[PDB]
DNA sequence: GGTCTCTATTGTCCTG
DNA sequence: CCAGGACAATAGAGAC
């Protein structure tokens, strides 16, 4: 296999939902910077019922479980 | 001038 | 299980 391939942390439920919404807001607000778009997303994400977040939670689960198969003894190591 | 850091958000995990 | 982090996706924007 490979040791020089970057491995990126699987995205939690917020980031899975934000990937598609951030695009969707970036269309409707095309001058806006992603720093400003994030402030919009966090506010929208607070406002979602736990019922409304559960589909993105389930998709985040699938990811992490798949992240395991591909990198099976993976340990998260933040740099410093 | 490519290449890296940073913004800004949440949730997840880490190392002190 | 606090305190102080890194870091997932995203393009703009500064720095060197």
């Amino acid at each position: 296999g490979s040791f020089t391939s970057r491995i990126r942390r699987p995205m939690n439920a917020f980031m899975v939902w934000a990937k598609d919404e951030r695009k969707r807001l970036a269309q409707q607000n095309p001058d806006l910077h992603n720093a400003e778009l994030s402030k919009m997303l966090g506010k929208s994400w607070k406002a979602l019922t736990l019922a409304e977040k559960r589909p993105f939670v389930e998709e985040a689960k699938r990811l992490r479980v798949q992240h395991m198969q591909d990198h099976p003894n993976y340990k998260y190591r933040p740099r410093r």
